[PDB]
């Protein structure tokens, strides 16, 4: 009955040398860690060390060319870092970026190992840069390697290829990279909730819509819950978990749950524009703890209001440690529309939705 925590200040070294106020700040992770100390959560956790992912581990999801190219950035002069970053959608690179991406992934492997060997029951990983936009063959959206996707493949590599892994992506953005990596896989159920706005919200692709249900043997194993029509908050998130995430997850019966835990749907976030509260994130975490015999690993993705992400992620760790969930309207019409669209898309695959 132990919660793991991984945090390494070396992941602060990745930085934007042209714009020191870019929202994906080094301080995101140090602020979250500090808040865990302030609330006396850090001393209640088992500290798991960070390590570098190996290149062979990265090749679980990424092409050798992609790994090679990111690695080459370690000794580039500024002009070349600029040029390379600009080849992608929404990336900045420094000489430390590759190492930090390796540390984020390796931290999460050590956390998954700790859970699967029974050293801890659940864990939290305070890591940057984020992962979920990274594709097999490209970086995207502040992400270099797909930490969460790699962690699912790493878990399978130390257990069995068919280990059932649920990935719940509650970052306000679609994890396009995670959906693509697993699109034909029935061993990894990907469930994302995300602002969509009919394709106006980053990453601006209809890949994020509710009708993308998976392909081939993976059909039914990709669940997109897209929001349209502006701000959403605790009522909408709780309803999506009630009607969709939790019935489907129970039917899938995962053996490990990974949370792509961006905190950019939080109240106060300048990019997300949503209103999920710290108490809301606590309730979503407490629900997920009912799956997989409690085997849950929470992985930081996005989230840009330093106070919001620090309070929100700390509340999640408090839930993982077994604290009682804190005390928490009708849904926006368009949220009802979204949920019902997903129910219709997935009722052919999941009896629980019928
Ligand atoms: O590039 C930007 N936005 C698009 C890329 C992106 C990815 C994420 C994210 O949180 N993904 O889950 N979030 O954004 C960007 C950069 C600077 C500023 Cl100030 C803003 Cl508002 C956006
Ligand atoms: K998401
Ligand atoms: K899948
Ligand atoms: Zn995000």
């Amino acid at each position: 009955p132990i919660t793991g925590l991984v945090y390494d200040q070396r992941m602060m070294l990745h930085h934007n040398m042209w714009d020191s106020h870019h929202p994906e700040l080094p301080q995101r992770i140090s602020r979250i860690f500090s808040r865990h100390e302030e609330l006396r959560l850090l001393s209640r956790c088992h500290r798991i060390p960070a390590r570098l992912a190996t290149e062979e581990e990265l090749a679980l999801c990424h092409s050798s060319k992609h790994i090679s190219i990111i690695k080459s950035s370690e000794h580039m002069k500024p002009r070349d870092l600029n040029r390379l970053g600009d080849e992608y959608n929404s990336i900045f690179i420094s000489n430390e970026s590759y190492t930090c991406a390796l540390l984020a992934a390796g931290s999460c492997f050590n956390s998954a190992q700790a859970i699967l060997t029974g050293q801890v029951r659940n864990a939290v990983a305070i890591v940057r840069p984020p992962g979920h936009h990274a594709e097999k063959d490209t970086a995207c959206g502040f992400c270099f390697f797909n930490t969460a996707a790699l962690t699912a493949r790493y878990a399978q590599s130390i257990t069995r290829e068919s280990l059932r892994v649920l990935i719940v992506d509650w970052d306000v953005h679609h994890g396009n990279g995670t959906q693509h990596i697993f699109e034909e896989d029935d061993s990894v159920l990907y469930i994302s909730l995300h602002r969509y706005e009919d394709g106006a919200f980053f990453p601006n692709s209809e890949d994020a819509n509710y009708d993308k249900v998976g392909l081939g043997k993976g059909r039914g194993y990709n669940v997109n819950i897209p929001w349209n029509g502006g701000k959403m908050g605790d009522p909408e998130y709780m309803a999506a978990f009630h009607h969709l995430v939790m019935p489907i997850a129970r039917e899938f019966a995962p053996e490990l749950v990974l949370v792509s835990a961006g905190f950019d749907a939080a109240r106060g976030d300048p990019l997300g524009g949503f209103q999920v509260t710290p108490e809301g994130y606590a309730h979503l975490t407490h629900q997920l703890m009912s799956l997989a015999a409690g085997r849950v690993l929470i992985i930081l993705e996005g989230g840009y209001n330093l106070t919001s992400i620090s309070e929100s992620m700390s509340m999640c760790t408090s839930m993982l440690l077994g604290d009682s969930p804190p005390s928490l309207t009708p849904l926006k019409t368009s949220a009802t529309v979204s949920i019902n669209n997903v129910l219709r898309a997935h009722a052919p695959f999941w009896s629980s939705l019928r």
